[PDB]
């Protein structure tokens, strides 16, 4: 017996050296690349079903199974032959792959399928690159590195640059292919990034690639919104924004991740059923006391409480909001806006928006003693609030006269000029009015026309006491008020549209 002679001959072999010696791939090179792929395969396979328990008797045909997809990165360069790939089983073997019971070998795949699927890569070729989406998405790539992903050691770093190249894979196709979140999530992508979340572990880069990848998933799919309240993420979502509540994050990585993790909360709450899960996830409280500790995240937990409240599906949670003592939190902010002297947090007009959108919205949905308590703030103090709201009034009314004054000598200009005014012209206009304020002095004339209506007659005098001892009319609140009525619910059904076209308008009577 010598059974020692031929790991001692197995070292002479692993050892061996390398030949050297070229001129960019052809069609043929890559045909005898694949063929020798096929060829590793096959071997490698074979020797593992022959010598199942005798790894050094297969493990020559492993080491130049490795070989030969590492050597394949350069098919990358020419994305014209991936019809190659496809036509001669490589991607069906390489998806094969992925569940190889040896790490080091699927690994190896994604690093593949990753440098395959770069972005600048795929749009070099236009028809090269749809065959190959095609056919990854065919044989259910996502499904399969989802499957793979989950024997992954992230204590090891080959294995945590896996789950790295992994995300870098989807991050790329949901880019060439948005179509394909969809299907890409309901295969157990999202399912997957939820526990990766959620996973106690420490702070690592992976992490933040997370939840990068999940705001791609989200965005703008409500299918995917949906599926991520099924799979209970709103509560994963708001236990890892709660760390943030007292403290800021350590490093500028995982300021960005926070970030990730809001844009994600938001795009949640965009769809009508997350609005529940949110309420029942006791999201209100977090958020409103963010804004209680004024943290980092107190400008993103603004933003967050806007979004919940918003519409007619937000209802529940405005008058939630005010049980939980909202009003006393909301309304300093309302006084005074926090000031820009950091370099991440939201400006002063975006403070104001969202504040004013908050107001809006609990004006347009609190009912029963929650109104009342609401009206009531603005009677305190001899109504200060609506001192506040008028100042506010003439901020935005000044800002705009500007810019439509602005706006509408270019139009005489154009005139003489002989210039027609384009449809890309007037929409070039209502960008100018956008950011000049309109939406926030929408906001305000509602407000404002909305106690007016309450009546209660020491806010309806105060308004039209402060209006004329000004200059400005309170015809000019109705224009701008009729044109909000007008471009309202935009994306919604065209009953919907009507009915808040005639509930608004019928603020302007009894005004």
């Amino acid at each position: 017996e010598e059974a020692d002679d031929d790991k001692k001959r197995l070292l002479q072999i692993i050892d061996r050296d390398g030949e050297e010696e070229e001129e960019p791939l052809d069609e043929s090179s890559v045909k005898k690349m694949i063929l020798t792929f096929e060829k590793r395969s096959y071997k490698n396979q074979e020797l593992r079903i022959k010598f199942p328990d005798n790894p050094e008797k297969f493990m020559e045909s492993e080491l130049d199974l490795n070989d030969i997809i590492q050597e394949m990165h350069v098919v990358a360069t020419m994305p014209d032959l991936y019809h190659l790939l496809v036509e001669l089983n490589a991607v069906q073997s390489l998806l094969g792959l992925l569940g190889h019971d040896n790490t080091d070998v699927s690994i190896a795949v994604v690093d593949l399928l990753q440098e395959l699927t770069d972005i600048d890569t795929l749009h070099e070729s236009e028809e090269g690159a749809e065959v190959l989406i095609d056919a990854l998405v065919d044989g259910q790539v996502v499904a399969l590195l989802v499957q793979n992903l989950e024997r992954l050691d992230e204590s090891v770093k080959e294995e945590a640059d896996g789950v790295h190249n992994t995300l870098a894979i989807v991050e790329n196709m949901a880019e060439f292919r948005p179509e394909m979140c969809t299907e890409g999530a309901q295969q157990g992508l999202l399912q997957w990034l939820l526990k990766r979340l959620k996973a106690k572990m420490p702070f690592d880069a992976n992490k933040l690639y997370c939840s990068e990848v999940l705001a791609i998933l989200l965005q703008d799919n409500d299918e995917n919104r949906e599926l991520l309240g099924e799979l209970d993420g709103i509560d994963v979502l708001l236990q890892q924004l709660s760390v943030f509540k007292r403290h800021n994050p350590s490093t500028a990585e995982e300021q960005e991740m926070m970030e990730n993790l809001f844009d994600s909360l938001c795009s949640c709450l965009m769809l009508s059923s997350n609005r529940e899960r949110f309420l029942k996830g006791e999201g209100l409280q977090l958020m409103n006391l963010m804004l209680r500790e004024k943290k980092i995240s107190r400008s993103s937990a603004l933003k967050v409480l806007d979004h919940a409240m918003i519409g007619p599906e937000g209802t529940d949670n405005c008058h939630k909001f005010v049980d939980i003592l909202g009003l006393r939190t909301i309304f300093p902010l309302f006084m005074k806006s926090p000031r820009k002297i950091k370099k991440v947090g939201t400006t002063e007009k975006e403070h104001e928006e969202h504040v004013c959108s908050i107001l809006a919205s609990l004006l347009r949905n609190l009912r029963g003693q929650q109104r009342t308590r609401l009206l009531n703030k603005f009677t305190e103090n001899d109504s200060e609030k609506v001192d506040r709201l008028m100042e506010l009034h003439f901020k935005y009314l000044g800002a705009m006269q500007v810019a439509d004054k602005k706006i509408e000598g270019e139009k005489h200009d154009m005139v003489r000029r002989g210039e027609i005014i384009d449809n890309d012209t007037e929409e070039e206009f209502y960008l100018r009015r956008l950011d000049a304020g309109l939406f926030v002095l929408q906001h305000i004339c509602y407000i404002m026309a909305e106690i007016c209506n309450a009546n209660v007659p020491q806010i309806r005098q105060r308004v039209h006491q402060i209006l004329n001892m000004r200059g400005s009319s309170i015809k000019i609140v109705r224009h701008i008020i009729k044109e909000y009525a007008e471009n309202i619910g935009d994306g919604r059904s065209p009953e919907f549209r009507e009915n808040e076209q005639k509930r608004i308008l019928g603020l302007l009577e009894n005004f």
